[PDB]
């Protein structure tokens, strides 16, 4: 068995860089497959959906390979992934590292201690264009877990992210 | 300005990577445009040359199959001379593991070059080198993996 | 201001980077430093290196460096607000430290440090087991408390099948 | 076997990486070895020996090829000055060795240093690093010569050469 990790804030290319790792051992006949968080399990186009993934675990039983899009939304990820690996299966996990605060989210930390390779990407940043590491909230929210796209965060570089 | 690269075999990524890197800088509100290789098996070209005039008003060009295009290194070069990021996806070698025309040449004016690696499509390893199924030889036939395979070293050897 | 940041297990090369990364701005005749730990058994040029077991002693005088180096960063329980208070004053520090313990338990406090980090990768030893790539420690001894110091002689890097004892 | 290869130009922190490449096989256990080349060698502030730790020295790889024999792991930077080196480095590989090698891509003309770059298609890694440029202090990427020189090969230290980005290459 084996894992991956990848990290890094929004706009980073994370999902994206997920799927290039996924299609890798898929186009070398691997039994693959994609669970990512819904917010209500439902199959899509290929890959399932959940928000929690000891939910599949049963249908997923038979795939080598697995891929996470928002890893930190599943409260039982370290432990799932974790266990997965020992049973011979590639876990490819993509999700965020820090919050809107830049603090851990949920539990997802721990899970790279037991993780074969970890890399975080950087994002552009969209204010003063440099090399964007952290995500900011637009609105003058709370609640950690809040979805949104390029209409609601930012990708900004260090310098930018303080107010 | 400011030059990309990225190599490896086949099965490697090498494309999906690309514009992965492109997002980035298009969802930062940037000019970003994609040439690929035409007459096969975003824009469109042969030769980077021609298109020079259209993309002139893009900050950011991606080019999948980069080694396709003869006019390829003094383009890029060029391009980023002018301010602009090129982000070039091609492969370093061919099915006898040559380098690809002139493209070499390309990654010593490069900020940045990685090199990627496949599944081995044989061992079922790190697939470092593109190898033909085919008993052919002209060096450029288009293909998927009915054509080709990532293979190890030890695959590659016939 | 900006934070670098290794990781992985021993073997590594871990160590051996960081400096790397320092030179660089050395090279580039930056002001650098390298805060260590009270342990182990480095090289030449010019104004380098400290040596503390808390980074908030060591603030002082390291106050008008521009680089700092810090192999082992998860033995500084104070480590975390040290980096960032200090990136938060223009200073580059890049870190190399473990992730996880012999139990692959993370580290002192040490994972909250890689969010608020602009760079972060983990390296990849040898196994010396099965010889493929070692991503996780494990100590030989029969032992327990969580920090003792040692080389090769005392933990080995190890591939997952093999960690498993 | 199996190929590494480690690029970008002066005070990129090459020849470092690979010896942190090759302590890694070596603490191991592992049979580890370092060419290197010599002819104008100082820097500053054939045969075995240690320091990099058990490496030899020469001018072209095709010599030493007998001892380095038994060593599954080989290391050596400034790749670019064996001319023999590709060919060298394959063969090598295909026996079961693994090799790593530091090297510089371009010249400070920003030309391909000697056959080198035919050595990154039969590589299973490659990387390029970069540098701190030594005039607006951002990512260098290109080495430059400050004398007003020619002649390709010529050795030195900063004394010498500058890692410079692209809007400072143009001199
Ligand atoms: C920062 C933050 C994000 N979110 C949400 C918004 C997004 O839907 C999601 C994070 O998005 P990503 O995982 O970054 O989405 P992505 O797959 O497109 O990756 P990338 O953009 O880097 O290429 O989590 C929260 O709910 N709370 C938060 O504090
Ligand atoms: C190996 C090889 C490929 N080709 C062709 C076949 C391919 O259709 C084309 C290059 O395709 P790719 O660049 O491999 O397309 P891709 O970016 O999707 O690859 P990857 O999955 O790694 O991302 O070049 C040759 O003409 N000659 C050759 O020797
Ligand atoms: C795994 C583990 C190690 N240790 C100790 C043993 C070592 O002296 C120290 C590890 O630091 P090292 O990673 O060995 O520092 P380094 O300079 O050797 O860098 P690298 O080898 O990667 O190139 O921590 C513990 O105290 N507790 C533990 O659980
Ligand atoms: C650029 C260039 C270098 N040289 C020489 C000078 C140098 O001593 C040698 C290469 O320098 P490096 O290989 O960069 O020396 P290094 O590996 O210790 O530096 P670093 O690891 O930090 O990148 O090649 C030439 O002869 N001609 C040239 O055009
Ligand atoms: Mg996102
Ligand atoms: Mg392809
Ligand atoms: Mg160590
Ligand atoms: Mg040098
Ligand atoms: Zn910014
Ligand atoms: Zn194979
Ligand atoms: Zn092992
Ligand atoms: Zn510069």
């Amino acid at each position: 068995g084996h894992i991956q990790l990848i990290i890094g804030p929004m706009f980073s290319g994370k999902s994206t860089e997920l799927i290039r790792r996924v299609r890798r051992y898929q186009i070398a006949q691997y039994k693959c497959v994609t669970i990512k968080y819904s917010n209500d399990d439902k199959n899509n186009f290929e890959a399932l959906e959940a928000t929690k993934l000891c939910d599949v675990l049963q249908s997923i039983t038979d795939f080598s390979v697995i891929g996470i899009d928002e890893g930190q939304f599943f409260p039982d990820i370290v432990e799932f992934c974790e266990r997965m690996a020992n049973e011979g299966k590639i876990v490819i996990v993509a999700a965020l590292d820090g919050t809107f605060q830049r603090k851990p989210f949920n539990n997802i930390l721990n899970l790279l201690i037991l993780s074969e390779m970890v890399v975080k990407l950087t994002a552009v940043c969209m204010k003063c264009f440099k090399e964007a590491s952290f995500s900011k909230r637009l609105g003058e929210e709370t609640e950690i877990e809040i979805i949104g796209g390029n209409d609601m965060y930012q990708s900004v570089c260090r310098k930018c992210y303080v107010g």
